[PDB]
DNA sequence: TCACGCTGCGTGA
DNA sequence: TCACGCTGCGTGA
């Protein structure tokens, strides 16, 4: 595997790979929190980010999707999570949210989309969890729920083609790339031979 | 393998069994809630409740120990919390209600987690842990405000801390149980 | 379906 | 240690 705090792709998960669980997707390395939304170090930036629909705005584009961060039922802080995001942004470190001088030369964000983003997304997965592949901050900014939250957008720069295109659905279809189980789990689940 | 609505002991899972995790007491039947503390409908009464020291609002004493609701914001005798006040053997009653012959209240199985013995000797070492039938002696609210419960013990077969209990779990072979697979993938990542 | 909840765990700090 | 949190499931409704 990698190092934890590792930026960028994860080699040999291409684009397009699908897991079913995210306990598969982080020991795959490539969004390694179980739970959380976001992965990384408020000292370094982040390094994964996950789509599950959390949030009723977060309006998701394919090349382009907006993004909020973590806390609170009470404003958010830009510390942890929230300023690991933000310092991959190529532009110092604003309390204020900032732009980027070439976004392109921002700190790379691997990026899962959930079955569950489906409920605000048409580029969410039918089921489990697609690597995407790599996003990086052009923006960020806060704003009002009834609290205060920190936002970012996310413009898309990897070589391989999204898997939602015609070019993408080819390479999902030439990769040989389906639906991972975890191991033993479809077997184990097809007895379903209780009580009646 | 009796119905979930089921009240009182689960054949075939004597008291003392022990289980690693919370999904594995729901198979087992004894407690079917993965995360909630209660398993109960609010016009029948409560099936079983476990003990994760959830709440400051507690203290076991193993016989008996007094049980907390579900809540920052005030408790209303609704749904689970409805639920065990119908164990009590009295009518419910908004501003709590005590039992004559708490005994003839429905049964309640008791499962202690492992998460109660930072304020319980009475707790587990590691995991869950059947104790048996409790019944629902006397409920009331407390002060932010919420429905505190007292159970008493009422089951033959004695509980796992005593000498007697001791002594069952040994000659019963009833240890830790833990899910196909666990172990195995556990002592693999162990060493690394 | 829908929302809830005494979980359970890897990682940041 | 604790803080944190875009899981995941059965459950009543």
């Amino acid at each position: 595997i990698v190092p934890a705090n590792h930026f960028g792709p994860i080699p040999g998960v291409p684009v397009g790979t699908m897991w079913r669980f995210r306990v598969q997707v982080s020991e795959s390395g490539v969004h390694r929190p179980h739970v959380a939304g976001i992965h990384g170090r408020s000292n370094d930036g982040a390094y994964s980010l996950v789509l599950a629909g959390g949030y009723e705005d977060d309006v998701d584009n394919g090349n382009y999707f907006t993004y909020t961060g973590s806390g609170g039922s009470s404003d958010q802080k830009l510390t942890n999570n929230n300023r690991a995001l933000a310092l991959n942004c190529h532009s110092p470190i604003n309390e204020k949210g900032a732009e980027a001088e070439d976004w392109r030369q921002g700190k790379p964000v691997r990026v899962v989309r959930n079955m569950k983003g489906g409920k605000h997304s048409k580029y969410a997965p039918a089921e489990g969890n697609r690597y995407d592949g790599i996003y990086k901050v052009v923006k960020y900014w806060p704003e009002r729920s009834g609290f205060l939250v920190w936002r970012y957008l996310l413009r898309r720069d990897d070589t391989e083609p999204e898997p939602w295109t015609r070019e993408g659905k080819d390479r999902t279809r030439q990769l040989g790339l389906t639906m991972q189980y975890p191991e033993g789990y479809l077997e184990a689940l097809a007895n379903k031979e209780k009580s009646r």
